């Protein structure tokens, strides 16, 4: 049955819940990202109001074939009116299209729910720093102090200059790079932008890229491999035996594969430093390991938590097991007592 930290009190409105068939008493379903564990049950034959940013809503009419007259796109950091309901969305720097979503109650009560987010001070700029939130559905994905990793920027001026060498020392090594959903799309774009060639990948790849309003994307991605020496392959694939195959089918135009997994996070980050990594090395195939995170980061996380002071939190991620809610819930009792609120 619907877990109730996907309910939003005092309305009929339900978040990312599309898995449970009728929800009942509910009027409108919000989607705040098109990720699979967030959109799981949505299709052509689902006939409730879908309530979404405009990328999202590209994303549910192209892949899924959800019809027109039931997705109900809206413009970003712009009041709107739900079923007799305030709600704004935010940016939430995830994946595209991703968003966070305030909801003004009838009674005066404020509600945020971040979807998935990465935690930003740009955040406390936005139409947030205007009124009191009173309850926070948060991401609780990285909750713990572990789990720390270094900046997008850091991390993608590592993966330009690692392949702009090894291409320059060896200009027939191909590049390839890992995926699996939506996001971190500045890996691959950005390699492809220093070494001068477009991206290359699936049909079905690229009919998703192109729902995803990113300019000038003509320019930097395409379906013809032989043309390009970024190559984007399957998550899956990206292991020595998956390699070694796609190679064989590049015609001996290759004699070297460079390859990237953009994975979350991974314990060598309590250790090692962004410039300290290594690959994975077997023959002329090396496989770079990097911390992309498109989740806040713990230290992230508490920031914004501090700097927004929430009445009540209800975790929406690592809600499964007894230890991981009661050690979240210690965490938020911390940050509310350093902070005074
Ligand atoms: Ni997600």
């Amino acid at each position: 049955t619907c877990p109730f930290y996907k309910k939003i009190p005092g309305t009929g409105f339900t978040v990312d819940a599309f898995q449970y068939g009728v929800v009942e008493g509910c009027t409108a379903y919000f989607l705040t990202h098109f990720h699979s564990d967030h959109y799981a049950g949505l299709s052509k034959h689902f006939t409730f109001p879908v309530y979404c940013s405009e990328i999202t809503g590209n994303l549910l009419k192209n892949k899924l074939h959800v019809q027109e007259q039931y997705i109900h796109p809206l413009p970003l950091d712009t009041e709107c009116i739900v079923n007799g309901v305030k709600v704004v969305l935010l940016d939430a720097n995830h994946c595209p299209g991703a968003v966070m979503i305030l909801f003004y109650l009838p009674n005066g009560t404020v509600i945020l729910h971040t979807g998935d987010f990465r935690a930003d001070p740009s955040m406390e700029r936005s139409l947030l720093a205007d009124q009191k939130v009173h309850m926070l559905y948060l991401d609780t994905t990285y909750c713990s102090p572990e789990y720390t990793f270094p900046s997008q920027q850091e991390v993608i001026r590592f993966a330009i200059n690692t392949a702009f060498e090894a291409v320059t020392l060896n200009p027939h090594a191909l590049v390839v790079c890992g995926t699996y959903s939506i996001g971190k799309e500045k890996v691959f774009l950005a390699i492809a932008d220093v070494l001068g060639s477009k991206v290359g990948m699936s049909q079905e790849k690229y009919k998703t890229l192109q729902c995803l309003n990113i300019p000038e994307i003509n320019s930097l991605i395409t379906t013809d491999m032989c043309s390009s020496l970024v190559h984007l392959l399957p998550m899956m694939q990206i292991n020595f035996k998956g390699l070694q195959s796609h190679l064989k089918k590049c015609g001996g135009k290759y004699n070297q594969i460079l390859a990237f997994r953009p994975t979350g996070w991974t314990h060598s980050n309590k250790f090692t430093r962004i410039a300290d990594v290594i690959p994975q090395t077997k023959g002329n195939i090396s496989i770079y390991g990097i911390p992309y995170s498109e989740h806040s980061s713990y230290l992230e996380m508490k920031r914004f938590v501090q700097w927004l002071k929430p009445q009540k939190i209800i975790p929406t991620v690592n809600v499964g097991t007894w230890k991981s809610r009661s050690t979240m819930e210690k965490y938020f009792r911390e940050w509310k007592l350093e902070a005074g609120y």
